[PDB]
């Protein structure tokens, strides 16, 4: 079989999807998934085409971080022209995929001075490095934006040509895109991929069907190293994806109004975020909660609910007290045990995965899907993505001393951006308190593997039994691969 | 018959007509989208003591209200059984608990919570009703932020709450084997010539012959009927009293053995949880009275839900999934008294404007008009409420705007606010002179209650004219 | 037969007073300067607590139960001994009295787990002594103003528990003193003279030596530090600690103020909200209560806004706009082991008066009466025996009840602030907070465990502090068994 | 007699009294006033050297504002001589006047944008329009301050050679200065003074004394005006002088630490502000509430206190909080009814004014005693001066409708500054039921003049017979000019 089938409807699946199908017209492309799009990351994304303002100084600190930075750079400069492609499939009345051009990041007191601060002064930095145009503007010129004056930027920060996408008309035009290209769409799901004599046979899907093919890409989201791992060998050779559980909601504005750009802060407390992606029709996308859970979960919590909501009326509009809520979306950011993607080929022939992207896989998908496809005819794909490869140690990007400074730092964070007001001896005391109980969790789970704070703070609070079971595949990839 | 609305009061009126009126055929209009259904979006509390508030109780309506709540009490075990008696297991429970926690905690204003305790406890105690004030410390399950915890609760035996849900199927499935007959159509028009009903045209264009047409279209109710010759200025208006409130998923599937509340706050708000089936639970619910319908819920009133439940009921409520937000209509009349009863044209009833407590009242409301109905007088205290009529004045002017600045300044201790001590007292001040120049401006003789005053001075300038000149037509017909 | 008593403040005067006045054999003189540094007595509202300051913590453990049934009894002794002191007097030195009750309102600015508790074991107190009070509504407390979110939902009259101007005392004790013959000499003493086990005396600032056969030390906080100096008695007597305070007197806004006193129960590390009334348009409000390892004799920022803020939405809105006529700050004397230091000691003539925190005030006229018995040759109060100063360190409670006490009185700083944080805060940080107290409490002695007051102290000490604690409480364990 | 004698023993008697005495060798000069200093503003002052940091939009937007601002640049350059005259009659032990030469004015959001942001562009645009040596610095860069996370700065402008002076050892190199000139002190008040022909005579002091003299200078700060106002007419040609109670503290830093710079913020909600002047010996002076009172005021409100040290606590050093309080201290700034001060001659012969300088009678008083010393000796002083002669008709140096909108503003900001935590649609409910009662009080007080925000809420919440003596005193100063 020269058969090619995409396992996963996301994003990824549909992107590499419509690039093998237009790349390879001579072979059968088939794309796996169903309409509900279950714990889907993608339809609940604004979604930001985020490569600068998803700056931090704990990821630019590392050499893996400052990789994966030049990738979301590399993959801006292709938005344009995949755009173009895509809305070229379609008409007028399809909607326009692009809801804004550029972003405004905004610097405001309700946070962490470590991380908003350092994280804003990391920003600018990248900026400036990248040649990217950029300029520090008054606040007062932030167009729309009506906050709490107590919750107000004092400096801000426009970023041309980092913008938006309708992720609903994204994925609408990547369908009728890949059916342009002849594709074919059958709404089930792979329950088992089929391999022996170390090459991919084909996809066992949820109806009980077998499909037959010479290549399988895995972009299945957060079910993706799920999936792979019933192979042999492959359960400590494959990284762990877990659910980056994250929330967000459609409003419709009071007066039908919504800002020109992007309206963001630097990625705050655990991976969430403020932010603001307008939309066509009197509707903003307000995000957006990241909570690792060890097992998925498909509706948002209260807390969850309540924070975006608060963040969102008093940093960014008042206004948006009075407006409708619309919509509480819920999606899973696939979340990587190592804190980095599994993008490329296995010791498996003919089987690739693309995964574990977390919070920017949206805004990678171009690059990520002409990287797979390159590799799939012969190529080497994209300089630079090969420390992301799916089959690996996982990677060690920090010291344990870098990931224990984080978490105590994010956790302290928690508190900053609920705004909390507390005795001041209190954060102190926190701070002293929280050192001990983490450094002897890292020095429990493994003698060589550190989870990225994210991971760290759900193992914290999981019961001793998921910590326990953790301890056990840590020991395991080990005992794989030294 | 046409019974025109397809919430608790419709479904409950046309079961005890299809029962007690084997031989005429009744038809029930309404779609199952129920657009601002009430009935729906409530929890639902049969409340009668816990919606005793000090303000009622001091107006002679007030008291006559809340005697046909504790009336309507003793009717609910013996009608679920009715309704339950149609079904099976399988169909599941109508009521969700048999008793009533009231708490009383320092996140609101003195001035309506501390008096409104102690007007349940009066009310209770004067009605000889079984309750006792327990130990905060024994309330089972609750588990309170301590700066926002209860430190008086009182256990009222035999107040109990209804899966809202549950009852609407129970009524339609009773109604059905009674051999009432469900068009699931709107109403648009009500046919009436020579001062008799002669039937309904519908949302599809078709027209139904009846010789008697009950409205309880909840909102829509008097909006419908007002079309007809005169009825503008004798049916009093209802407005939208917007709640909203939602279903959670417990974190460990437990919920309360009693429904778990609040006195009634500011602007006819109030806090509560009413147990659910299956590791559920309901929590409500906010209450804005709106000159138009409005069908979604504001950022504003969830996060004030979801942080009043948090804090002063279960702080194990944040770490819960959201299921759904409800949002529903409670019909709420410009004078704050329900429109029950017959109409100057015959054949055509009423049964609407009952705001919070119309689920609660619905087997004794709806055993009334099918007595009128038959030739009887139903009901001793309902007269009074009569749906057409000169608009109530149920308090002084000057009770009222007392009510509003109160109601205005508890919006701050329930969110609750940190303020500097001396901005209360200036904003208490500063609020008297706006509100007494509003109820001058509206009218020599009606004043609308808080509830409505505080959407009227809100409102656009075109809206409050429309409503002194309602007002002036009202007066004119009446006087 | 000289006297003399080391110490200025109530318990000093009161000891000297009932002396001089029962003891026409002995020439009594009383040391202590006029400026009274440190002295807890001044910045005193004061509360006659007897009830007010019943804890379920204290009522847990049987030296609490006896040092309450102690509190009880001295409230007995006071109309006389007030009618006595101002018998002394004219109209103009103004009146000791200042009100007959108390009311302790329940709000919840604080921990349930201290202020719910509290609240019960003051009720069941006030039943199981068949004392006169009533649980009223709050509507019928007179003169309270609060921040309807800081309101109290509870009430409780307690009749005949009452307070003194505590200036108004002073004044009264040191014309008493003088009326029965005693000489006020206002020096320090800086060392007791002893030899052959008996007392000769005290040295003074000012370098003069003064001969006695007795010397009682009343000296508040310094008490110890001056006895533990003579040979074996630094591990023999226990430490005494500065449990730092702050009052305020204001001139309320319309010159009012309430009959009675209004008060909490007593909070987080032995704190507590109260308003003394006061003559002439005054009021007194208090206190905080800090357990300080060396002395300190100003108010911190963080004291003076908490009592502020606590008084201005608990008490009265009013206060807000009242102005502020004096910041007060002294030294309640803190026992290392939570009980009084009270008689004789291996050193004939040496006699001590010490170690009462919150309430040597209210129990000085029993106090004073038990110590002037003793040296009499009498037996004094039954029960004060169990806190004769010469003493092991008292063990009144388990580790484990006071590292659960430690725990729940942190958390209680957060709740009484009040704080706002996320609701997954709180048990985040009492998860954390045990284990930093358990290794504290273990690494410190094998046998002794500061209470909760000393301990949170030491846990924020330098670790030189720590270490010199530990050495202290091995020197003291030698030394008894 | 050419006797000449000073009514009052603050900055401003002294000054003048120092100045007289040093160029008059051949004249007696007697400054009256106690070591008490009974409601003395200068004893309660930090205090800095204030002129760029004083700049305000609304200040600025006046003719009269303008005006004020040029003469506090000029003042700047005065002290550095002045300085050195006065320590010249001391020696060492006497300590240093000069505390700080550099200020960094810090932005944060405890307070109204209205306020913070529109002051904070406005000393930026008085600096460059001056061409004053300044540099607007990255918050990470001002030394020691550590501030609450959520009150913390996120703008820092660092202002060269605007500095501070110790209020105390400039008040005692006075006096010695004064003595040193041939100076009489005469620890007693002045009761009346003493004019007949249109000429004074001289002055009954409160030991029922009669000093003469030829000259009077009433330097007397809040009491000035009450002093003259006697004299006949002089009730309604001299603007009244109203009691700016301000609160002030000295507090010894946990560490004996304190700021090489003065630290502040601009001018806040009714001409309140925050600001740390560094003192000697471990000691920090954190200033300063204002409160104009009706009456005069010699204690501190509890609310009063509780702001100063929440605000020093939070937006300044979170260590200041475990700092021990050695005194609590309550000045009257002297707060003229027209908002300018009163400087220069009257239409008695020999009677002098200096007097209504509010915030900034310390700074200015080098450059206040020169120009009063040239007008007797029959000069022109300084030239932007004469414009705030003592006798005149109020001025009206903005329009009602600004300080209607002022007012409200200033109303509002006293909420941010808290800061408070409100529902969102409260402000905006606040700011429309305000308007209303403000624009129907300067409506009722007069047809003509209108006082000044600060003055006009002291006189919104004053007793209604307040307002109604008030209505008459305008009433009468009309009759008097028109
Ligand atoms: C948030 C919330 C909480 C509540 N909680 C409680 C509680 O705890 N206890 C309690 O007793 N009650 C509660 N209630 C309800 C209260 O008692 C109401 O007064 C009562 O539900 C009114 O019922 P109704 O049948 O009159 O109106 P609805 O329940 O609104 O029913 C009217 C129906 O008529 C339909 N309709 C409208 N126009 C037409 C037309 N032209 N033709 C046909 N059909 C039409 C609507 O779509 C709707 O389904 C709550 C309500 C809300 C919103
Ligand atoms: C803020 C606060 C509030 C209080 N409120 C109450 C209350 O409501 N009710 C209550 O009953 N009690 C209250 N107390 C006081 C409490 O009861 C104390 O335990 C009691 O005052 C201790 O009295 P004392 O005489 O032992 O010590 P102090 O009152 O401290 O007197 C000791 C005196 O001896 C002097 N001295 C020290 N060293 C020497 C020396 N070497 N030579 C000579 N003199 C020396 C000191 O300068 C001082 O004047 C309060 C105390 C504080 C600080």
């Amino acid at each position: 079989q020269t058969d090619v089938i995409v396992v996963g409807n996301g994003v990824l699946g549909l992107s590499v999807g419509v690039e093998i199908a237009r790349t390879r017209p001579d072979v059968r492309v088939t794309l796996l998934g169903k309409p509900a799009r279950q714990y889907g990351a993608t339809p609940a994304a604004g979604a930001m085409l985020g490569a600068f303002g998803e700056v931090t100084a704990h990821a630019l600190a590392s050499e893996h971080g400052r990789k994966k930075h030049a990738l979301a750079v590399q993959a801006q400069r292709l938005w344009p022209e995949w755009i173009e492609s895509l809305e070229a499939t379609g008409t007028a009345a399809d909607g326009r995929i692009k809801t804004a051009d550029d972003t405004v990041v905004l610097l405001n007191t309700v946070g962490h001075s470590a991380l908003d601060d350092a994280n804003f002064a990391a920003v600018l930095t990248a900026l400036k490095e990248a040649n990217a145009p950029h300029e520090e503007i008054a606040v007062e010129s932030v167009d729309w934006i009506d906050p709490d004056p107590n919750s107000r930027p004092l400096r801000a920060l426009h970023i041309e040509g980092e913008g938006s996408v309708d992720s609903g008309i994204l994925l609408a035009a990547l369908e009728r895109s890949f059916l342009q290209a002849g594709g074919r769409l059958h709404p089930v799901d792979a329950t088992e991929i089929r391999a022996s004599h170390g090459r991919v046979e084909g996809v066992v899907t949820d109806d009980g069907d077998f499909l037959p093919a010479g290549h399988v890409v895995v972009a299945a989201g957060a079910r993706s190293q799920r999936l792979v791992a019933a192979l042999p060998g492959l359960a400590h050779r494959i990284p762990r994806i877990y659910d980056g559980v994250g929330v967000s909601a459609l409003v419709d504005t009071w007066d039908g109004s919504g800002p020109a750009t992007v309206l963001r802060t630097s990625n705050r407390a655990f991976a969430c975020g403020l932010h603001l992606v307008p939309r066509a029709g009197g509707s903003v996308y307000i995000g957006a909660t990241n909570a690792v859970c060890l097992e998925p979960r498909g509706a948002a919590s209260i807390e969850e609910t309540v924070f975006l909501f608060n963040c969102a009326t008093h940093q960014l509009h008042r206004g948006l007290n009075g407006s409708e809520l619309r919509k509480v979306q819920v999606g899973s950011r696939p979340a990587p045990i190592d804190g980095f993607p599994l993008i490329g080929g296995t010791s498996v022939e003919g089987l690739w995965m693309l995964s574990g992207t977390y919070r920017d896989g949206l805004h990678m998908s171009p690059l990520l899907a002409r990287h797979v496809v390159s590799l799939m005819d012969g190529g080497t794909g994209v300089d630079g993505l090969r420390e992301f490869r799916p089959e690996r140690d996982l990677i060690s990007a920090w010291s344990r001393e870098e990931i224990l400074d984080d978490v105590v730092r994010h956790t302290m964070a928690t508190g900053y951006e609920f705004p909390w007001r507390l005795p001041l001896e209190w954060p102190h005391m926190m701070e002293t308190f929280l050192q001990g109980p983490f450094a002897e969790l890292a020095d429990r789970l493994s003698d060589t593997y550190t989870p990225p704070a994210d991971l760290m703070t759900a193992i914290m609070f999981s019961e001793r039994e998921q910590q326990d079971e953790l301890i056990a595949y840590y020991a395991d990839v080990h005992r794989e691969w030294h």
